[PDB]
This record gives structure tokens, C-alpha cells and sequence, in this order.
């Protein structure tokens, strides 16, 4: 209450904010909420946090219906530190396109716009880097990574740049494919982040802490073989080659969770030995009791206290009857994992039928599917789709609705043509659906990523199967990710220069211990590629 500085941390309710406190306490800070102007006042709070994610006018209708629009202004006008994350950067703006009717705090005059995705997938999901400057500050590093996950940026432009720094505004930029945009910025006492610092390991603890501790420490004297090692080349649109680490979460006889089919502080310590060995992202397959004592949510509460990176959830994520018959919606279950400590969910099995009756009513969504409903409260890069396809043969295109491709590889009887079948219930069960239709309808949507496996190449440790990869991507222009087959380094590197694939997951080469994602991260490294080091 006094023997430790305080962290007020404003909560709309509504997202993962285990990340963000943790973080603060893990830095030696007790965390005060404040989910009512009532919980908190002026004088009394010396460290206020904004913290925010999902759409834009959800986020500000939220806080400023709660009556938070004075108190923010107020405690700014005290000259005191405040800090925005996220939407809570950009709330500090006049508002947002992703929401037209909003409208923000309009410290900085102009609203934030769309990236755009003819030139590279939207939303940004993944490590960029602030650009080189003289004015930087709280210890960003242009040679270190943060994690950013938006669709929408405060998008830059000579003139813009010019205003903001007439304006007495430091800006820290940052370059996503060809577009420049506001990373962070500062101006006397606020200072807000595009980037989720509680998402970016180390480097962004650093930044939470120069904060707290108001101090812009200087950036590491680097070689200049470290910088030209460490600085961003923009291959891949000025992201790194994102790996990630996945594991399977099971309950066995004795009814406790484990992640080998025969033996919960298992899938906790595997998560937390990814995360310090590199792992850029974790993602847990829940394949697992009333909703609000799901094991799962307890794994992902327990691993949040450690793990400072990403985390995603899939399976069970999906319109549910509890034990109570009381029936809750995928969006509901959805919050309950985020609140617990996820930052996306994965649909599978829903994501079918989804795409299925998205074509029924003629290529439009009744936004009824848990990707409509999460998408929309959350943001795209809330949602994963997991797709499991498998290749089907035919002598052309004249032999199938789906939409197929001229293939390398022969088929048995010779065809040279080929589409991808998609799977359900686990891949027991197939449907009339290709995998170039599934993703496409999936992104009409509001999916924001694709996690694609492959049934054929599951286990083989033996490689991707990489047309598949270049088919989906020539399908979709949301994040692909490629799954399945990863059994060595080298297939990681393939994967990056042979494809045009936005990431990489390996889960039993990481769980066997053949190899760590440090093992992976040092060979692409070792070959040209930039890979978050941290
Ligand atoms: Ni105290």
C-alpha cells in the first residue's frame, strides 16, 4: 500500500492485462486497478497506464463512457508520467478509421489509418525495430525487437513529421514494408508505445521499467559488426522470421494435465523453457468442470507469470452450454482465455462450417460465427484459423468446383492439377471445401492469421509441404503460418526463402529436445536471416 512505488493500470475489463501486471510487479511494483475514476485520484497516483487492444471506437467508447476522458486529462495536466499501450497510444489521437464515428483525446491532430495489404499482409503481426534516431527515448533500441500486432498505425509522412516535431512531439518510427509509422512517441510526461512491451521479452520489460523509473538510458555501444548483424535489412517487410513453439495440453487417467499422452505444472514449465530458449510466440492445443474452473485457463494464468511473449489458445473456443445449462457464446469463452492470460484463439472445426455457410449466403457472414463476434470486439489479430488440409489429385480444374493448381508433383495416375481438402473434428472427417475457398471466406470474416497445417506432412518431420504454403498465400493476405513437417533448422530456413510463409511453428523437434528455437534462430542467423535475439 506504501512499501512499494504504485502502478495505477486502467482496466476497461476487456483483454489480457495478466501480461502487462505481471510484468509491473515481476519489475517490483504493486499494481493498483482502476476500472472506475472512483478507484484512483490525481495526487494520489505517480505512475498512470493506459493499456488497451482490440477496436478502436469499442476501446474509447468504453473509457470515455466510464468517465475517464477528465480524469486522463486532468492527471496529464498534473505534468505527471503516463503511459499508453496500444489502443492506449492511439486513443491519445483524433481518432481512429478502423471506428469512423470515434473519436480520441486528440493530443496529436490526425487519425490512424489502415496499412496497406496490396504490398504486404495486414494486420502487422510480429518483431519490428524503431528506426535509428537522435531523439529516441526510455531506452528504445534500434537494435533490439518489439512486438507489434495492429491493422491500423499512425501512419507517416513528410509533412506529418514535421508538424509532430513543431509540435514539440518525439517520435520513435518504425517501417513496415514501405510505410513509416509511429512506433512511440513522447512529449513531456506522455509517453505510449504501438508495441506491447509486456509482449516483447526483455527488451520490453526495459522499456516498462525506464518508464517507471523515468530514465532514458543510452543504447548499448554495439560493434559495428553487432549493428550490421543486429539492424533491420526490411526482408520480410522489416520483420523478423517469427518462430513458434507449440504444445499439446492433455488430461490423463488421474484426470491432471500433461503434454505426452502418457504420464499442471507440466505444460507451465515446457511453455516457460520455450519462452527462454527463444520461442518468439507459444501456443498451447487445448485437447483437454464448469467453463469458469477450465484447467486450460489455470495453465495460461500460470504461464503468464513468466512468459513475456504471445500466447495462443486452440480448442474449445466455440459456442458452449456450461455445466449449469446456461449457454455462452464462442465470444464470451473467448474473453475468459484472454482475461486468463491469451492473447489470440484459434478456430478450427467452426472455422468450416463458418466458411461453408459464408458461401451459402452468397460470399457475405451473418455475423453470428466466432469469428465475426471475436474479430469484431477483439480485432483480426485475435483470431487464428487453423486449417488441416490434405492434397487431392484430378486431371484439371474441369474435374472439381474447388479452385486448383499446376503442381510439381505428379499425382499416381499422372495429374498434374491439385487442391487441398480441408478436415475437421480433429481431421476425422473431410468436406467439400478446398483450402484456398476455407481462408478466403475465414479472412472476409475478420480472421487476422492462418495457422496451416498439413495432415500429410503432420509428424513426417520432413519438411513443409511448401506449394501448400504458396497456394495459401497466393489465396489470402493475412499472416500465414506455416505448420507440419518442421523437423530441423534447415527446414525453417527452406521455409523463409523458398516461400513466402510470415512464420514458423515447430512442436515435437522443440519437445523432444532434438533442437531449441535458439538451435533454429542461431542457423538462420548463422545464414542471413534476421531473427528476434533478445
Ligand atoms: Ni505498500
Amino acid at each position: 500500500g506504501s512499501h512499494m512505488p504504485v502502478v495505477h493500470v486502467i482496466d476497461v475489463e476487456s483483454g489480457n492485462l495478466q501480461s502487462l501486471t505481471n510484468a509491473i510487479e515481476h519489475l517490483g511494483y504493486e499494481v493498483q486497478l482502476v476500472k472506475s475514476p472512483k478507484d484512483f485520484n490525481i495526487s494520489g497516483t505517480s505512475r498512470l497506464i493506459l493499456p488497451g487492444v482490440g477496436n478502436y471506437g469499442h476501446f474509447v467508447d468504453n473509457l470515455f463512457n466510464r468517465g475517464f476522458e477528465k480524469p486522463i486529462r486532468e492527471y496529464i495536466e498534473s505534468g505527471k508520467p503516463i503511459m499508453g499501450i496500444c489502443v492506449g497510444l492511439q486513443a491519445l489521437f483524433a481518432g481512429s478509421v478502423e471506428s469512423p464515428k470515434s473519436t480520441g483525446l486528440n493530443y496529436i491532430d490526425f487519425k490512424l489509418s489502415r496499412f496497406d495489404d496490396s504490398e504486404k499482409p495486414v494486420p502487422e503481426i510480429g518483431w519490428n525495430s524503431c528506426i535509428p534516431s537522435e531523439n529516441l527515448f526510455f531506452g528504445l533500441d534500434p537494435y533490439k525487437r518489439y512486438y507489434f500486432v495492429h491493422s491500423f498505425a499512425a501512419i507517416l509522412n513528410s509533412e506529418k513529421k514535421k508538424n509532430l516535431e513543431n509540435d514539440g512531439w518525439k517520435i520513435a518510427k518504425a517501417k513496415y514494408g514501405s510505410e513509416e509509422f509511429i512506433a512511440a512517441v513522447n512529449k513531456n510526461n506522455i509517453f505510449a508505445t504501438q508495441f506491447h512491451p509486456e509482449k516483447s521479452g526483455k527488451a520490453g520489460l526495459n522499456v516498462i521499467e525506464n518508464f517507471l523509473k523515468q530514465q532514458s538510458p543510452p543504447i548499448p555501444n554495439y560493434s559495428a559488426e553487432e549493428k550490421e548483424l543486429l539492424m533491420n535489412d526490411y526482408s520480410n517487410y522489416g520483420l523478423t522470421r517469427r518462430i513458434i513453439a507449440c504444445l499439446d495440453v492433455r488430461t490423463n487417467d488421474q484426470g491432471d494435465l500433461v503434454v505426452t499422452k502418457g504420464d499442471l505444472g507440466k505444460p507451465v514449465q515446457l511453455a516457460q523453457k520455450y519462452y527462454q530458449q527463444g520461442a518468439d510466440e507459444v501456443t498451447f492445443l487445448n485437447i483437454t468442470c464448469p467453463l469458469k474452473d477450465t484447467p486450460m485457463l489455470e495453465v495460461l494464468k500460470q504461464a503468464a507469470k513468466t512468459v513475456f511473449v504471445p500466447l495462443t489458445v486452440g480448442g474449445g473456443i466455440k459456442d458452449i452450454v456450461d455445466v449449469d445449462g446456461t449457454k455462452i457464446p464462442a465470444l464470451e469463452v473467448a474473453s475468459l482465455y484472454f482475461r486468463s492470460g491469451a492473447d489470440k484463439v484459434s478456430i478450427g472445426t467452426d472455422a468450416v462450417y463458418a466458411a461453408e455457410k459464408y458461401y451459402e449466403l452468397g460470399n457475405r457472414g451473418d455475423g453470428t460465427s466466432p469469428i465475426e463476434t471475436i474479430s469484431k470486439a477483439y480485432g483480426a489479430q485475435a483470431v487464428v484459423i487453423s486449417v488441416d488440409p490434405k492434397r487431392v489429385y484430378v486431371n484439371s480444374q474441369a474435374d472439381t468446383k474447388n479452385k486448383v493448381f499446376e503442381t510439381e508433383y505428379p499425382g499416381p495416375n499422372g495429374e498434374k492439377y491439385c487442391w487441398y481438402q480441408c478436415t475437421i473434428k480433429g481431421g476425422r472427417e473431410s468436406r467439400d471445401l478446398g483450402v484456398w475457398e476455407l481462408t478466403r471466406a475465414c479472412e472476409a470474416l475478420g480472421a487476422g492469421e492462418i495457422l496451416l497445417n498439413c495432415i500429410d506432412k503432420d509428424g513426417s518431420n520432413s519438411g513443409y509441404d511448401l506449394e501448400l504454403i504458396e497456394h495459401v498465400k497466393d489465396a489470402v493476405k493475412i499472416p500465414v503460418i506455416a505448420s507440419s513437417g518442421a523437423g530441423v533448422p534447415e527446414h525453417f530456413e527452406e521455409a523463409f526463402l523458398k516461400t513466402r510463409a510470415d512464420a514458423c511453428l515447430g512442436a515435437g523437434m522443440f519437445h523432444r529436445g532434438e533442437f531449441t528455437v535458439n538451435d533454429v534462430k542461431e542457423y538462420l542467423l548463422e545464414h542471413g536471416l534476421k531473427v528476434r535475439m533478445d
